[PDB]
């Protein structure tokens, strides 16, 4: 087990496939800025910003399963 | 007693979507800081300020169903 | 995913069978207090006092591997 | 591969056991706070401060071979 | 371990072969241009256009196998 | 040129010593950040602030010997 | 080694125009004083102090072109 | 060859015709005056102040050709 | 014109071939070493140790030519 934190500065702009995607998570709130990780199949992870319509509604999709 | 508990250290300032918590609970009054965890459906665990309007309206919303 | 942090707030006061324990890690500089947690290998998680030496013997142990 | 950077927040007190440490590295300046990474054989990651002469030492060390 | 940034500045002309191609990954976030990195099985980085046709059916390739 | 190449967004504040620097080299200058990366003996990698006189003095030191 | 090698024994004050030099080049470590030569596109040669701010952002200049 | 450096202690006060001078050079370091010497065709040479606009004109017009 | 100066620090160990040798010079004062230099026909640089016989009667060759 690790003390670090995943920590996000920037998101990647264009939306990645959906279907690619595991699953997500929140980063942690000690980081200075907000985000979204998705973590894809082969464990690829993408950060991304909550603040975005796709984002949202991909978090939801994932969710709501 | 000798097993672990979890305490926040933070709390992300985005509310996470009401829709997505399935249940909360309150950390240890031993942690250092005094925090609410939002569980969602995917089990994706969100430290959040009990302070706060919005967390208290979900702990109502959660409790009065 | 989650954000929460393992904390310990008391020591085990009777050692632990080693053949039990599966691995270790130390608790987060984020927690009060200083501490070596166990993981059982029915995965339950034992805080422990860094000081004793049956602590750091089964950490050296658990490394030196 | 993922673009999350691994960020400390807080720091060990106790120095852990040199002979453990496999390998360590500098956190990224990304990241608030500057921290050392201190990676063991079994892959426990520890934060400290590199302000701290034990930890400088263990640099120290390690880099010379 | 580093912090510096893999980042593209160029997508390569012809298509790669398949079946030197190993794994995949998205530039970061942080860099100026958006990217898919193939890397091959003699550990070569190679950049390429996120919007060509081959590029994504690699990618779909990697990710559901 | 469908390489990779590595790019800084940031540099750590505090000067990592001089006796475990190896080598250094400018990043590209189609990066986005100018900087410049020093190689520890261990192969670790910092970027620095070329506009640092820290930073160049290790340069010089690097190359008048 | 039987080679001659430059040396510089001193450095003008007034920094030469930035737009002149075409490229740039660090003395022996062997020379008794440390010093750097810019090259005119014209190939004058002028010798330069590498502890100068100029001098330095001269070469920073020329290196991320 | 030549160890002794040639020296300017005094300037010209009238520009030279600028088509006479095939070239010119920043006189040494070491010299207590900074200078610039213009050569002609026939090799007369004149001393130069290089804070003088004329001077600093007539450089720029030999560098870019 | 160049502010640099030719300067030796290893003396050539086999005697060059006179017939190579267009012309000669010593090293400047500046130096940390005193050397001679040959010139060859193919316009190289060659230090020699001054004390050398062989030096000597080269150069003295090329005086009293
Ligand atoms: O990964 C999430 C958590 O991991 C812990 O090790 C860190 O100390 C926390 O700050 C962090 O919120
Ligand atoms: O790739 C590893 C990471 O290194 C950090 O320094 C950067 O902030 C990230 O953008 C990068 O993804
Ligand atoms: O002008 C080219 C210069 O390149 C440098 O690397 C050499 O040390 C100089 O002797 C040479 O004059
Ligand atoms: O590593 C960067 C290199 O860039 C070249 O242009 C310089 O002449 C070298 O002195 C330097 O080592
Ligand atoms: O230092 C001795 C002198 O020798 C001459 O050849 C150089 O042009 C001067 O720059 C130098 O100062
Ligand atoms: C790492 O340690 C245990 C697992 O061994 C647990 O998941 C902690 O939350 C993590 O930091
Ligand atoms: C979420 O948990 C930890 C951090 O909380 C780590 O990044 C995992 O990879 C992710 O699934
Ligand atoms: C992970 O991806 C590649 C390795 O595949 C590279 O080392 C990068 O540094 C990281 O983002
Ligand atoms: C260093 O590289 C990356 C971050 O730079 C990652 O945390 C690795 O685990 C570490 O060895
Ligand atoms: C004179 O000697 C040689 C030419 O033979 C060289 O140019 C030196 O720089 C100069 O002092
Ligand atoms: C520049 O080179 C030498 C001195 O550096 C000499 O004066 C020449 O005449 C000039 O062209
Ligand atoms: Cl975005
Ligand atoms: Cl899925
Ligand atoms: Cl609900
Ligand atoms: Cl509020
Ligand atoms: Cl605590
Ligand atoms: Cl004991
Ligand atoms: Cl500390
Ligand atoms: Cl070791
Ligand atoms: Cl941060
Ligand atoms: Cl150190
Ligand atoms: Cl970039
Ligand atoms: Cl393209
Ligand atoms: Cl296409
Ligand atoms: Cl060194
Ligand atoms: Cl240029
Ligand atoms: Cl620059
Ligand atoms: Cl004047
Ligand atoms: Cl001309
Ligand atoms: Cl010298
Ligand atoms: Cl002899």
């Amino acid at each position: 087990s690790s003390d670090t934190t995943p920590c996000c500065f920037a998101y990647i702009a264009r939306p990645l496939p959906r279907a690619h995607i595991k699953e997500y998570f929140y980063t942690s709130g000690k980081c200075s800025n907000p985000a979204v990780v998705f973590v894809t199949r082969k464990n690829r992870q993408v950060c991304a910003n909550p603040e975005k319509k796709w984002v949202r509604e991909y978090i939801n999709s994932l969710e709501m399963s």
